[PDB]
């Protein structure tokens, strides 16, 4: 039959999944589970709303629960808390929460024998993925990441937090030239500075004074004051217009030596008109994956580290040598 | 205690095996096995040379054999031949015939108990993996494959068999344009001729016919004849640099579109493929460790079996 998905939260990794799903046949969307009334929330794909306390009452209807909610607050509870009842997959994005977060949703995989496979998505994720074939392939090297065009929820608040700020949207942008040492083989080091740049566009409240503004935001400790910063004041259309979308996106580049001294260079690069909706069909293909680990009786709190590449396509191995080999 | 490996076939791959042991200070190199009269190959490393006869004797010192033979020469025999004994990696690049060759080494290791990853190299392996991962998180899309710029073993040592030349290098090269088509995003239709040009350097014999030669290597892609000094060859043709591209370019169900793209830039082709095969040796005495057996594929293989650190230390920092 075909893999029975769950997606417990819909915020914008929720709607990817659904969309996602219609790319993948072999894929039925069962529920969506929400903490806000269901009564109340309406879905795309127009299957069953339901109360996040409704699912345990769905363990025999669901194989995978894709866990769509936000990294800080909603997944350090909602991530160990399904994969006692199912087999799961996350986007869990807080690199420096990684060991905690993979060790609290493991104890209750295991206890559960369910397959959780943590921190899906690009980065961490395919970015990771990159990163560690580049260091195992090419062990004498460096490895530099850079991330977006993309923005930062982050910087926009704190720009919107400035007296005088109506609405801003702030991203992150990483410098060519950057991008383009690294490429030549010269192997600088490269802070987040060096490798990035900061655009912000913001909207004044009437009357603020553009100079004040412009100087809180470019004086802004920790958030800006040691990034090249370029501000534009814009209109509320303008954010509209063209500030609406969710492009993501960046480079990973390791730059390394044979033994006899030949400049080898790996690149992986994203460029996503939609950052959620590229997440949630990494999140789908994994699922893939974690539904074939069950049904081997695996276990378990993984990665990406942890699963092979065949798993996460719908072809047979023998179909995958044949063609893709 | 250090994996030991043992490299059979001394060749560009194998002094590419030799040079990536260097990096990978968890492996020792035991012995280079070769098919030639084992006093008469010099290999760098000096660690002994010994016949390929005597490989049986060393079941029991060496951990992974790295089979570094030509692919349609070479490996058709060792592949599963030195699967009755070891577990092995290879680098088998022909795609027609990977079928074949997975079945018959896969009958091999299976019987013998012992892992065997075959077809580990940029393309198959690296490149194979990106083709995979882009259809996957992208089923709606189109997926590219570039090679080059870079010389063409394979294309080059074709040339050298056509009467009155002496010596030849062919480059395959990717079209500057054709790739940005694809990075923009267009998803544009491509013929062979449209994403490739081939460009073969050759020295003719003394005495050979130039036009007789040029129609010889001409008679499917636009492909440009340099008749050049062996001076010019040696100054201007000696690297093996290669690399290229894979692109999946999609769309999201709602139409957003969607590019992965993954590259190599290669100073050294064989030192780049040897690397990756020392890489998956570890993997490949990985899974011996785990009770695996049977042929693998590039497709088998997480990725943390492929480093020397611990999962939890991968977690740590690179995840
Ligand atoms: N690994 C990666 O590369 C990667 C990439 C992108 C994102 N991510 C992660 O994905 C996480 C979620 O991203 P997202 O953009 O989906 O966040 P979001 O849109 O804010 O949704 C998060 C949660 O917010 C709740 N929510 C949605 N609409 C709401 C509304 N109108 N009022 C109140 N609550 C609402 C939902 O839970 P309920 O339905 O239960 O209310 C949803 O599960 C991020 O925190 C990020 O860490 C990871
Ligand atoms: N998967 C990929 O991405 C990828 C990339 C690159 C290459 N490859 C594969 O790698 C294969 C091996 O390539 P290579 O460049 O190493 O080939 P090579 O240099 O031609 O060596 C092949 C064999 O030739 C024998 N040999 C070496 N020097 C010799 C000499 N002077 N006289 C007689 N015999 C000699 C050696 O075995 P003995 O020591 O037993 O004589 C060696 O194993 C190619 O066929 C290609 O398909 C794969």
């Amino acid at each position: 039959s075909k893999i029975r998905i769950g997606i417990v939260g819909y915020g914008n990794l929720g709607r990817g999944v659904e969309a996602a799903i219609q790319q993948n046949p072999d894929m039925e969307l069962v529920a969506v589970f929400t903490r806000r009334d269901p009564k109340t929330v309406a879905v795309k794909s127009n299957v069953k709303v339901l109360h996040v306390d409704d699912a345990q009452s769905y363990k025999d209807e669901i194989d995978v629960m894709i866990l769509c909610g936000g990294s800080a607050t909603d997944l350090p509870e909602q991530g160990p808390y399904f994969a006692q009842y199912f087999n799961t997959i996350d986007s869990f994005a807080t690199h420096a929460r990684i060991p905690d977060y993979f060790d609290a949703v493991n104890a209750a995989a295991e206890q559960s024998g369910k397959v959780a496979i943590i921190s899906v998505g690009w980065d961490p994720g395919l970015f990771s993925l990159n990163r560690l074939l580049g260091e195992v392939v090419l062990p004498v090297g460096n490895t530099y990441t850079f991330w977006g065009k993309g923005v930062s929820l982050g910087h926009s608040g704190a720009i919107r937090r400035i007296q005088g700020v109506k609405n801003a949207v702030q991203y992150i942008i990483p410098i060519d030239e950057a991008v383009n040492r690294v490429r030549s083989g010269e192997n600088p080091e490269l802070s987040t500075r060096e490798k990035h740049a900061m655009e912000c566009f913001v909207v004044l409240e009437e009357g603020a004074d553009p100079a004040k503004v412009e100087h809180e935001i470019k004086t802004m400790p920790n958030f800006f004051d040691e990034y090249d910063t370029t501000v534009h004041f814009i209109s509320e259309e303008e954010l509209k217009q063209n500030h609406s979308g969710m492009p993501n996106g960046g480079f990973v580049i390791r730059s390394g030596k044979s033994d006899e001294g030949h400049k080898q260079i790996i690149e992986f690069s994203l460029n996503l008109e939609s950052n959620p909706m590229f997440t949630s069909s990494a999140l789908v293909a994994y699922a893939r994956a974690a539904y074939r680990l069950s049904q081997n009786g695996d276990k378990g709190a993984k990665t990406v580290f942890d699963i092979p590449f065949g798993l996460l396509s719908p072809k047979s191995p023998e179909d995958l040598r044949k063609e893709l080999l």
